[PDB]
């Protein structure tokens, strides 16, 4: 069936499954639509032969340079999308809610690739884009399908975030707290200021745009401090580097990052051994700190990353398209 918003019971029980799924994802929370108030929210949903929730989808709608929409579920649908049978029921209540105004459903799973997942989605006329589209570009997958992962279940035993490494990694992660960093944390309007400052100087100095602060704002509003959480490093009274982490279904998220210019005394590393600590605290299977656009020493954000994560990069299958709008699709969606 097809949510009705309007509804605060559906919403609800919408809400339960999507937050107690072991394959639950922020970006498929309904809280997420008000993040991109920009767009257009159609969410959906099965049931089993109990009148439970067994799957969901939210979508978000955008629009293009033509008549047709643009369908999005990020991170989505919630539920095992190797089950592909059971996908494509979800996939045919999508399109009917749609009601034809979307020319694609694109939806990118945090699920390994393998070549026998992709030929099967392809054998059931999804069309996938993976290793076979441009590494960048805007004919590359909109989110990174290489992902620094840290996975906490492989150290049961951990009760800090130096038990999860080498004595080298302690030595780097210890260094910004023996210089003097403190890092507070919560979910504030002044802390969400303080993000904000290294957020935006950190693009000044990378000649880059940067999202407004009432984007940030929205999610503030949306999610709670026990799911969102803003963590700020600091030395004798200067403001050095923040981070902003989402904590969801099986993961923390490190989302986004902010550093002043000049000396930071490391503290960017004192920011990451806050948000593993937390995951650790609240006893969360993985720190996810987002994507890599290449495993190579020549990429700064691989290295610093790397610190953390010492296992490969997690490979996603990428993006699932069900091609709606053919002709539409070709020309706005190519290799
Ligand atoms: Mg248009």
């Amino acid at each position: 069936p097809v949510l009705n918003l309007n509804d605060p019971q559906a919403v609800e029980r919408y809400e339960e499954f999507m937050r107690q799924s072991p394959y639950g994802q922020v970006t498929q929370d309904l809280g997420w639509a008000k993040v991109k108030n920009n767009w257009e929210p159609v969410d959906v949903y099965l049931e089993d032969d109990q009148g439970a929730i067994i799957a969901a989808m939210s979508m978000l709608l955008g629009d293009t340079p033509t008549d047709k929409k643009f369908a999005y579920a990020s991170k989505g649908p919630v539920m095992d999308v190797t089950d592909v049978d059971l996908l494509d029921r979800l996939v045919d209540e999508a399109v009917k809610a749609l009601d034809g105004r979307a020319y694609v459903l694109r939806f990118d799973p945090e699920v390994a690739y393998s070549d026998e997942f992709n030929t099967t989605l392809q054998d059931h006329g999804y069309v996938t884009r993976n290793r076979n589209v441009a590494d960048a570009g805007m004919h590359a997958t909109i989110q990174p399908r290489l992902n620094m992962v840290l996975d906490l279940t492989k150290f049961p035993d951990a009760k800090t975030t130096l038990d999860l490494y080498p004595s080298k990694t302690k030595s780097k992660i210890k260094r910004p707290f023996r210089d003097g960093v403190e890092v507070h944390s919560g979910n504030s309007a002044t802390e969400l200021d303080e993000f904000f400052k290294t957020y935006t100087t950190m693009a000044e100095r990378h000649g880059i745009t940067h999202r407004p602060i009432e984007y940030f704002q929205r999610m503030q509003a949306a999610f709670d401090a026990d799911t969102m959480r803003i963590f700020v490093a600091e030395r004798e009274g200067k403001l050095l580097s923040t981070g902003i982490a989402l904590k969801y279904g099986r993961k923390i998220w490190f989302m986004y990052a902010g550093s002043m210019d000049g000396n930071t005394y490391y503290a960017p590393y004192a920011v990451q051994s806050e948000m593993i600590q937390w995951a650790l605290d609240t006893n969360t299977d993985l720190y996810d700190l987002g994507g890599i656009e290449s495993e190579s020493t020549d990429d700064s954000l691989y290295v610093f990353k790397h610190v953390f994560v010492k296992d490969a990069p997690r490979e996603y299958i990428g993006e699932i398209d069900k091609v709606l709008d053919p002709e539409v699709y070709a020309e706005l969606v190519k290799d």
